[PDB]
């Protein structure tokens, strides 16, 4: 029906071997983080690794690769068909655009180079980690040249973390955030509107009177838990999709400051619900699933910050707060909004609120540019940090914790991967604005907690298509336009002037 | 130092692959039966099917097969390599014996034989399920002759679960059960010491209640929990091996009649400690893990009924029970005592207490080689099982459901697996009286919960060696001494008379 020629059958039938060994790997790594006993990680490790390299094998294997590139020639395939052959052409050229031993070696320097930054991060001290950056840079631009670029070497990472996305996207984007984000960004601080810390930060809560709130909200939300999903505690929150019937996220309750589960919380139902409702007339294949991380944003950040910090939200929340948190007496519906939209510039990117958020990345940016595309030493990186961190925010960084260490990701060898979460927030604002003329009064709707509609109209424009097509085709096919920074712009105006 | 040949080496690294799917399997399999929602089922049963087609797939691959066999030929291996030799060696014979079209078929017949024994036992109906069992006696015949044997095609099927078991053992070990544990059961009956029911079998209890218990009990034991180890809650009691540091166990809690949980929790703790307690030098190798289901089977019966009933651990467990059960206040742990060994013939064999226990399976043990044997017709088993039901136990089922009907095994195909229950039971008998002579005082440290020396001879004289030795070296090796049923007979003589 779907699938009816015979050679994308022949690879399909080969992909579910593919397919098996990457549900398998879901299941492994969220039970590493949910229930694993702290021991058993070693022999995990080698299962993990061990998985790693037979899916790898099989995606380049000559009959596998060949299939594909004789279905790539092929006339008579509908669309469908052709998405599967699109996405799994990408896939086997990055998967063979870096040698065996390159990759040995990207793999060898980066475990060091880690193991590095948790010492310099332990000592406070750069240099720990310096000379370890000096060679992640340089095989940076190593595998820029083995992806190839067409412009500009920073291309090719950016590509690699966001499909088709190029350097001149992000410079336009953050170009828009300078002239108009920044002015609006600093009256908003003198203006007062809304507070740069609240009381609430510090209220404590008890586990249970918590995960019963989440557990709510979730439930309002349509969440198919037991049914299709489930919530879970870990170290850190996160979305792991097992299967299109079988999506899971978690949180981590800190015991205060209970904003911070919940937004999270709603943060991953958005992943979620991505992959809950992908078309299932594609499960095992190539085609199901989010199409890239910059997307995927999009929709965490559409029901973290569009609904989740909004006021309805918030009124429709409070009196399950109320019913659960002893505290709340003391506070109502406006506290807690204000709370919520807490605007205050400050040291670390995960802490940051939505406004100044970007600002944290478009440093990062910045600096990556350079990195790859120009000849800059690891050891003048801690104080350009420290600049375009006083430039943006008005704040420059007293401890290496709170400037250039603050993530492990340039250790990780994570270059160019940043600015999708700069893409996730603008495609949310914008995709606001879009789903707001079929949904006129979709603020009433979040207030009702009639969330249906909203969700059939992030599936019918975003996530049934899956990996059909890559994420600037997706967006123009559901929008019909390119992604553009005004619409945050815009959002963050009408949300605070 | 334990492996040291070159082909060894070989075999090993190969075989890190296959161990690794086996690792996922466990997590898949595990995770299916605790968390998975539902209508992940769909997805997570074609993961499973694709891994057990690749790790066949693997097993049988030429260069594996080959270096097995190089193996094989050389003479100067150590024990520990030998013991790779022979696992792998009989894997690889048991993966193809059979042609890939009688696998389809076993399996096609399978499922719509377990399909129609479902419906034939709701609805107390033989005749539904009769003609499958007709074809399932046609294919345990055909797996026989697959397989091979010396002096009757019941011995491969039995071989088949159980590595050199053939059954002329398993008649031997039932004759002394039918000529002397007969006369004690129907003693131990007429005399009463025990009753055949205790009200605690109807007290209610409230989870909570009973996995504090069953968790105050594994501490005691030293469960590794959080460490090595997990307990969690499924539909049946079971125990997986991720990895000799990542053991895990669970139990189900029905809610009244708390021994069925206590001393499923301990049976399952038996199979985890030796899997807990293998050599870690063997980690990621085939040697690795328990040697068969029967020698299992003596370590969950080891622990759930020579220590879980004796009065030392009812005494030992009492307090605990006192006061997380408030209707504990009516009863003296001597009721404890009797309630835990209830003596009484029953018709289904999951509830049959330890004595009356064997009989169940004696009869299938019965049933099942004249069913290999001769020329058996299903028809005339139902009437064959209620006649030995009667001779053995003195009662007669009534319906199908009580008799032929009760498990699924046959349906599943299963013929030959049964006896390795009783190995089980007679097994941990046996061991009982070998370690009091090491231990002379056994009984005072189970009271003092002192069971490390304990589960230290269980490492030195069974666990430490996982598949190095076949059943019956490991147990010559270990006790010096071959499977005698008359240790179980003068256990029960020794408990009850």
């Amino acid at each position: 029906e779907v699938f009816q020629n015979e050679t994308i059958k022949q690879i399909l039938a080969k992909y579910r071997r593919i397919w098996a060994i990457g549900h398998a790997q879901s299941v492994l790594g969220w039970d590493l983080e949910v229930n694993m006993p702290k021991e058993g990680i070693l022999e995990r490790s080698v299962a993990q690794g061990e998985l790693s390299v037979l899916s790898h094998e099989l995606l380049l294997h000559p009959e596998f690769v060949n299939l594909v590139e004789k279905a790539k020639g092929l006339e008579n395939l509908n669309e469908y068909e052709r998405g599967i052959v699109r996405v799994l052409d990408r896939s086997i050229r990055i998967a063979r655009a870096f040698p065996p031993e390159f990759i040995r070696e990207v793999s060898e320097t980066t475990s060091l180079a880690t193991k590095a930054w948790e010492e310099a991060k332990a000592k406070d001290d750069f240099s720990k980690f310096e000379p370890w950056l000096d060679k992640i840079i340089s095989l940076a631009k190593r595998a820029a040249e083995y992806l190839g670029y067409e412009e500009e070497p920073y291309d090719a990472l950016l590509d690699l973390y966001e499909e088709g996305l190029r350097t001149r996207d992000v410079e336009k984007m953050f170009e828009v955030l300078e002239k108009k984000l920044k002015p609006l960004l600093d009256k908003i601080l003198e203006e007062g509107k809304v507070p740069r810390e609240h009381p609430l930060e510090k209220e404590k809560y008890e586990r249970e009177w918590m995960e019963r709130v989440n557990l709510w909200i979730l439930q309002k939300f349509g969440f198919p838990l037991g049914t299709r999903a489930r919530l879970d505690v870990s170290a850190h929150p996160f979305t792991t999709e097992f299967g299109i019937r079988d999506v899971r996220i978690t949180t981590r309750y800190e015991g205060y400051d209970f904003r911070r589960t919940i937004l999270s919380t709603v943060h991953e139902f958005g992943h979620a619900l991505y992959e809950l409702q992908q078309d299932e007339r594609f499960m095992f294949t190539p085609i199901a699933g989010g199409v890239s991380l910059g997307i995927h944003e999009s929709q965490s950040r559409f029901w973290e910050n569009i609904i989740g910090r909004s006021k309805e939200f918030v009124e429709l929340i409070y009196p399950v707060l109320k019913e659960n948190l002893p505290f709340m007496s003391n506070y109502t519906p406006e506290d807690v909004y204000l709370y919520f939209n807490i605007v205050r510039p400050d040291f670390i990117r995960t802490e940051a609120d939505v406004v100044t958020y970007n600002f944290h990345i478009l440093l990062r940016f910045k600096l990556e540019r350079l990195m790859v595309s120009e000849e800059i030493k690891a050891k003048d990186l801690p104080e350009m940090w420290n600049d375009e961190m006083e430039r943006l925010l008005g704040i420059r960084p007293r401890k290496y914790s709170e400037g250039i260490l603050q993530d492990i990701h340039w250790a990780h060898g994570s270059i160019g991967y940043f600015p999708t979460y700069t893409i996730g927030t603008l495609l949310s604002a914008q995709l606001y604005y879009h789903i707001k003329k079929d949904i006129p009064d979709f603020e009433e709707k979040v207030a009702k907690a009639e969330f249906d509609p909203i969700k059939a109209w992030l599936r019918e424009k975003i996530h049934r298509w899956g990996s059909i097509y890559p994420p600037k085709e997706l967006l123009k096919k559901a929008i019909g336009e390119d992604m553009d920074a005004e619409y945050f712009v815009r959002w963050v105006k009408e949300k605070y002037l």
